[PDB]
């Protein structure tokens, strides 16, 4: 009846999201312990050994953590992506891994739109800016976020083209090359896999029309940083804006006036998105222990 | 008859807008004289002395400039507001004064939406932001810009309430007090008149809900600066974003994290808006000297 639920967040939820988490789980007679703003993963290893269930954000969950959590039955990522979790090692420990699809979608999409206007208007500094209206937007991967970005972009009056090798939808091109050729603005929403890693590089970015802008609210490592640096040095009209800051120091030093990155990923860092993702994670934990519910599971074992 | 048209723009139009102005005016057989990037309202005086028509942006057009333009028959403001022009003295000089309604509406509206997101997301810095979706937006003055903002905000999923005595629309309040009580976000789209000068002050801004935000892409003089300073010192949750930077230095010094201003007014600083505003101004001057049409005239004399 009573399960130990550990919440691992180096980047903590807003108070109201923690309260919601506690309200769902404690009413069902569970214990909730928080691990917030931890420095070393040694802190995590200790507090997890006794945990029955886990709630996580973007926190790296690797083999060493997974094995230390010997009685862990479920890990729920409050959000969409699960590249931070070692699925293979979770399969070994017979641990159910799930996410919370679409819960952060509006936070990320609103930031994506805001970044598009910000990038097209020279970072709100002096100079001749451009308007998003009557321009073509390319959505790279169209799931929950890409869908919302599209909705707002149509209200603004942008023409929409979509690339996604896994779905069938309107205005869809089959080649990712065509998207970069046809679209004045690219928004990336691809999850990080072995296939999408370093996929967006020099050969794709170069094909952009005049004043081409890439907005990245997805993952930094789907970009080939070397290729981006190379084309941005060659073409001084290109704009790159991102919620997932690049590692290289080049971008800040060389591309002022056409490059912006947030100091940290703030796409899901809103009061509302924290509540959605935090409470959805707690409810799925609740359902799993109550009814053996494994909806939204991403892995397979035994 | 070949007329001399002078274009007075301290911050110049985009080149394509200048080209579009010349295409309309030189085909009709008129002369176009550019007065770009001057420093004081004294460079204009001698060059306007033999001007027949004038195109102007936000540039200050006082009695001294009007009296010097003794053969000026028409002044067209490429844009919306005409508080920069001394109408009284124009009436005495028997000069027709026009603006170009709605031409730069999208440049401003897009910037306004971008500023709202920017402001609700801690200027794209680290912190807990808020989402515009599901919040109520108060449009203060619902003309060309106001209406276009409404349109975009509706796609974002904001609820809309309107204060504007000159129009009839749904979800409308009759007291400006009501707008500030009921709306989390306020957006100013009022012209600067006798009535609107210093209207938005302490007593109105008081009534905003928690984390109330005001976006001002209109005019700086509609704000009672000392009143705004007072309420913002009192209420640290309040946010003020503006395209029309205030006179007082207090805002930069004290309200870090909840105050954001552009270094210069950039609402109409786009390729697209320059083209629309400039070419309409040229067509309106052309029609005035061709057929004497006075549509869009904002004054009357004799
Ligand atoms: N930042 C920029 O670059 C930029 C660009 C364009 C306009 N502006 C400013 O924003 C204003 C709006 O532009 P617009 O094209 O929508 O003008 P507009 O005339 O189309 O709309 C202004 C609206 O304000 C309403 N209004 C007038 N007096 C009012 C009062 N006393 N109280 C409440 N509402 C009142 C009018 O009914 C009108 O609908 C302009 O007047 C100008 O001052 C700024």
């Amino acid at each position: 009846a009573s399960m130990k639920i550990v919440v691992i967040t180096e980047k903590p939820f807003a108070e109201n999201a923690v309260k919601g988490i506690r309200e769902i789980l404690e009413k069902a007679g569970h214990e909730v312990v928080m691990i917030e703003k931890y420095k070393k993963k040694e802190d995590v290893i200790e507090r997890i050994k006794d945990a029955d269930g886990v709630i996580v954000r973007s926190d790296k969950i690797d083999e060493e953590i997974i094995k230390a959590g010997e009685k862990v039955k479920i890990i729920v990522r409050a959000g969409a992506g699960y590249d931070n979790i070692d699925i293979e090692a979770c399969n070994q420990g017979k641990i159910v891994v799930m996410n919370t699809p679409g819960q952060n979608r509006n936070g990320v999409a609103e930031l994506c739109i805001g970044m598009m206007i910000f990038g097209f208007r020279k970072g709100f500094k002096e100079g001749k800016g451009r308007e998003l209206k009557d321009k073509t937007l390319g959505i790279c991967g169209c799931g929950y976020v890409g869908k919302r970005v599209k909705e707002i972009a149509e209200g603004i009056g942008m023409k929409i083209k979509v690339y996604d090798p896994f779905i069938t939808t309107e205005n869809q091109v089959k080649k990712i090359e065509e998207l970069f050729e046809e679209c004045q603005v690219i928004s990336l929403h691809l999850p990080l896999t072995k296939e999408t890693k370093g996929k967006i590089g020099y050969e794709l970015i170069k094909k952009l029309p005049y004043g081409g802008m890439i907005c990245n609210t997805a993952r930094k490592e789907i970009i080939d940083e070397e290729g981006l640096i190379r084309i941005m040095r060659e073409r001084e009209d290109l704009i790159y804006i991102t919620d997932v800051a690049p590692t290289s120091k080049v971008f800040n030093n060389e591309f002022k006036g056409r490059f912006f990155a947030t100091p940290i990923k703030i796409g899901a860092e809103t009061e509302e998105s924290n509540i959605n993702a935090g409470m959805a994670a707690a409810s799925q934990i609740c359902d799993f222990f109550t009814n053996g519910t494994v909806k939204f599971q991403v892995n397979k074992f035994l």
